[PDB]
């Protein structure tokens, strides 16, 4: 059986790569995964971090400190969902 | 906190502008694109994300992508809710 | 409209080949892949996703790569569902 977890994306401009893993690693995530992303809002230099957490807080937590610091001047969108791991798995 | 449906359409790269003015001309805020790879029934291919917070336009651009390349083009699609700030 | 579950499938680029035998031998109708990089515990990685018509056939290609792979490689798997 399952175990659930929390999946963080934060789809921002590529020069924020390193700040924003930062901020994701410093929060005590045990990882992250960037992909290489086109796109419009209101070729490939965005990033969009995939950020899975079994905690909804610490989720929280690094999605807060992200819009906080960059959302007035950076593009950057955000969104959560719930998965299912194994539950012999960390997250 | 507000639920947000998240559209995904996998299709050929060559749609790239074609699909992106159907998402647009619908009413839709903006989308993601991503390249792909994949094998299916019939690196090659783009994938879409598109945030909407209403279903209908999620069903509306949908429909009219399937529509008008479904049957001649490589093309999957999807939808699932996610939960977004505002 | 149906329910159908997404499985995702994070590892070193090097099991491509091998992971995608998996996901077609066990029954998948298909398989999409991303190039990403990321951290855990540039672009070196590969991210799978799989949809299947049900959640057993997608527990199955789990068991199979994790039970193959998950100790010597870097394997990050969860699933989910989506409406198709
Ligand atoms: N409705 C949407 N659906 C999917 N992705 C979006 C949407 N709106 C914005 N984005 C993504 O967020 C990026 C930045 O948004 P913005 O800050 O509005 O420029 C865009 O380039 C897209 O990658
Ligand atoms: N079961 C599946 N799971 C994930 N992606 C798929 C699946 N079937 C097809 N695809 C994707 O859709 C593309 C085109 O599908 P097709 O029209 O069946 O050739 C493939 O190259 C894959 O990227
Ligand atoms: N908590 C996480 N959230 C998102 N992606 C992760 C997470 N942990 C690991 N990853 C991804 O999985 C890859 C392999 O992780 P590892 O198995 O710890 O080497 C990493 O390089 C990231 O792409
Ligand atoms: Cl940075
Ligand atoms: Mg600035
Ligand atoms: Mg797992
Ligand atoms: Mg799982
Ligand atoms: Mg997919
Ligand atoms: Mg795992």
């Amino acid at each position: 059986s399952s175990q659930q977890v929390w999946k963080l994306v934060i789809i921002t401009e590529e020069i924020l790569l390193k700040k924003v893993s930062k901020i994701i690693k410093e929060a005590g995530a045990s990882g992250y995964t960037v992909l290489a992303a086109a796109g419009e809002g209101s070729a490939y230099s965005n990033i969009k971090f995939e950020v899975l957490t079994a905690s909804r807080e610490l989720a929280d937590q690094i999605q807060d400190k992200v819009v906080a610091k960059y959302f007035d001047d950076y593009s950057c969108i955000t969104y959560i969902s719930t998965v299912e791991a194994l539950r012999a798995h960390k997250f």
